[PDB]
């Protein structure tokens, strides 16, 4: 399919203990991808401070669209050093490696994979 529903955990950005997915942009958006198949990835919500508490390259899930079944159509775009890899609406947050991690939400999302 082209499009897979997931609910992800949303992560407090100071419980996250796998900070990023890899140190290039290839590796992040394949990283990012492989977690988000296998259910091993979570979601930092975006606001003030939280980005230079985690690992760049970073991978954010962005709007694709504008909602099937409550999940939004999502994204992936990396950035690294200010560039960003894709182009794509609103950020949702930013993804990292969930490993047990206690969520304090979970987000509805259909993933273009």
């Amino acid at each position: 399919k082209t499009h897979v529903q997931l609910s992800l955990p949303v992560l407090q950005v100071r419980d996250v203990l796998v900070r990023g997915f890899g140190d290039s942009v290839e590796e992040v958006l394949s990283e990012a991808r492989q977690h988000l198949k296998d259910g091993t990835c979570g979601l930092v919500e975006v606001e003030k401070g939280v980005l230079p508490q985690l690992e760049q390259p970073y991978v954010f899930i962005k709007r694709s669209d504008a909602a099937p079944h409550g999940h939004v159509m999502v994204e992936l775009v990396a950035e690294l050093e200010g560039i960003q890899y894709g182009r794509s609406g609103e950020t949702l947050g930013v993804l990292v490696p969930h490993v047990g991690e206690i969520p304090v939400a979970y987000r509805k999302v259909l993933l273009r994979k």
